[PDB]
């Protein structure tokens, strides 16, 4: 940076602390990642100066010839990545991407079936304090209480009883592969649309490491950050037949002008994801998650669903008589960043929890491998098995420092 | 830029074209501006890597100590600028800022009174193709057909007849000062909340050149771009009594995690707006708009409301027997960027229009003064009075080139 340190010492000092913190800590929050310098340069571009309400070649304002090239690069690269017929790269966020799909196919008060929030479902999949739950009538399907795998007979029974206009699949804390084919079969039985929110797993999908929802879902929403390792934002994919309606839902339906500089950053990230080395990166993410899961089980930890098929894992801390809140706090003390997370059939409130959620996308981006996974699990064991020992915690702090350099 | 040109030649080539276009053209779109290099550096920062769902010191995720400093700098600087008791700097956009206020105080189907869209009202103030018009029952007040000034007796009669739960004031194409005191008196008479969307005029308000809606409105929404000259995004201001509800409407109500890098950019822009030279800048904007209005009238043009009190003006092209669409296209041919805009009681559709909208914020940022305003008006006269003369248009093209260098 050149001008910010001179113009705004206060903002610069705080950014610099944040930059140093990102390096110093072990980031295990499952939705986090580190973007390339190219992605950040695109976001820091003069494209913030351009109003581009509408769509490429169908703008409401002149002078869009070049930002049209940027948006089309983003759309076409997204279509190539996911094999989708249409892309809308304008959503400001995952939340707005979901909001727009809901606005497209639902009327106020319509019934929607989504994954139980306590079992891994997202806030925008029916929380009563979220627009989703307030605006629509959400019902929930659950995971098996033993296997913690989505109970597809429960999805079906709920769909047949409640007759939802829309079924939502996807999750913020589900460590196994989701069967989109079964979701579509159920959707078809009851005449419902299928929406898949692939925010967490989008990078894995792009690398062919998770089945692709695009052939099964009427609408696929996603963030461009998380496993996809792009800038913060949203995106909708759909078949040609829904394209005009989806575009109209984003604008003029729920947003105004798009963030063209962020759209440029999306294009960049999609370019990166189309490369072979992103495929290798994504495989290391899943390889690291399995390895981390195995090493944690070696420490004596119980994992929700007994392991992982993707980038993330959930520790059930009940055997250790610890809450997720307690675990999250003590790990913070040693430089390991997790979040407390409800587990299926959690006896504790969402504010306390019996679990912690862990993902490997961020540490994998940093170059961490299988050896590092074994060491992270060993540090987590040392800490959670010795919560009252300041000596244990200091040793952990030093081992964390050894990992981050 | 260093890494983008190597990583993504296609995206870089298009950004570079856009950068060169911004310099080469005369930007008269009233909502446009050019941000500082400090603002862009903040947006291009590693803060894109941080998930910070919740609010400063009340986050749902750890590691937010530094991004909390950034967000509080933004909130406190906004509060100082506008004399507000509370600020929410998380809205992704002006649209989402409005959406959140609506979500706070209204139920589906509630009546809302806003400015007639054909008279300068915004898309999110009741368009039937926008969430606002679909979700709520919007009624409209108008401007006087002669003076083009808001008819405050019409605001009152509409409010008394329709009994709105909320009254919205503010506009995208209204060139006179809005009387917020009268809006509040009407709101109080009928027991309605008052929302002021100050997106266009926020920089002028900050510089004390437009009356401040904060003391009169229950809720003030705004963009951080436009006259405020910040990054693209939204903000809500309100009194302490509404703070918790507004914050909850943004999250968990209508968004998820905020864009922390954009929030950093908001802080930077607010820092700039608190400086004396921003006050001088804002005065030049309004001085330039009056001067431009006067010079256009000198060319024989008719202006909506007969001039301007702010940054923007609307040309009524009916005397020249031209549509806004025609004018917009021919000005584009010579390097002058305007938008066609409906005028009050426009005989033409919103897609054709009888007007063009012009603002001075962008050219003022570039250093243009009164002399440049006289020349811009002279070029516009040459072009619109000679639409069929390629020689006139070439002369205009060269005079535009002389202005931009």
């Amino acid at each position: 940076m050149k001008y910010l340190p001179q113009q705004d010492p206060q903002v610069f000092a705080a950014i610099e602390q944040e930059r140093k913190r990102q390096h110093a800590k072990i980031e295990l929050i499952a939705s986090e990642n580190f973007v390339s310098r190219a992605v950040m340069e695109a976001q820091g571009s003069v494209l913030t100066n351009k109003y581009a309400q509408g769509y490429p070649g169908r703008r409401y304002y002149g002078g869009c010839e070049y930002v049209d090239i940027v948006e089309e690069l983003a759309r076409e690269r997204a279509k190539q990545l996911f094999g989708a017929e249409h892309a809308n790269v304008q959503p400001h966020s995952g939340a707005q991407a979901n909001m727009a799909v809901y606005f497209t196919v639902l009327e106020h008060g319509d019934t929607v079936l989504g994954m139980n929030l306590s079992h891994g479902g997202h806030l925008t999949h029916g929380s009563p304090v979220n627009f989703s739950g307030v605006q629509y009538n959400f019902v929930a399907y659950g995971v098996d209480p033993e296997t913690h795998v989505i109970d597809y007979d429960d999805v079906r029974e709920k769909a047949r009883l409640h007759r939802p206009k829309l079924i939502v699949a996807a999750a913020s804390a589900y460590p196994r592969i989701i069967d989109f084919a079964k979701f579509r079969e159920i959707a078809d039985e009851v005449g419902a649309y299928l929406m898949v929110d692939m925010a967490h797993i989008a990078g894995l999908v792009a690398a062919g490491l998770h089945p692709n929802p695009v052939p099964y879902a009427h609408f696929v929403t996603t963030t461009t950050h998380k496993t996809l390792r792009g800038p913060r934002g949203g995106m909708i994919l759909c078949q040609e037949q829904f394209a005009k309606q989806i575009d109209k839902a984003i604008f003029p339906g729920i947003q105004g002008g798009p963030l063209m500089h962020v759209i440029a950053a999306k294009a960049v990230a999609f370019g990166e994801a189309l490369q072979d080395d992103f495929k290798a990166y994504a495989k290391r993410v899943v390889d690291n998650a399995k390895r981390l899961a195995s090493a944690l089980q070696n420490e004596g930890f119980t994992l929700v669903s007994g392991g992982t098929d993707n980038h993330l894992l959930l520790v059930d801390l009940r055997p250790q008589q610890l809450t997720g809140k307690t675990a999250e706090k003590v790990l913070d003390e040693v430089g390991i960043t997790v979040n407390k997370n409800t587990i299926p059939y959690d006896p504790e409130s969402p504010f306390v929890t019996s679990g912690i959620r862990i993902g490997t996308a961020a540490v994998t981006t940093r170059g961490f491998g299988l050896e590092e996974m074994d060491e992270i699990a060993a540090i987590i064991g040392l800490v959670l098995k010795n919560v009252g020992s300041e000596q244990a915690l200091e040793e952990a702090r030093q081992r964390v420092a050894a990992l981050t350099d």
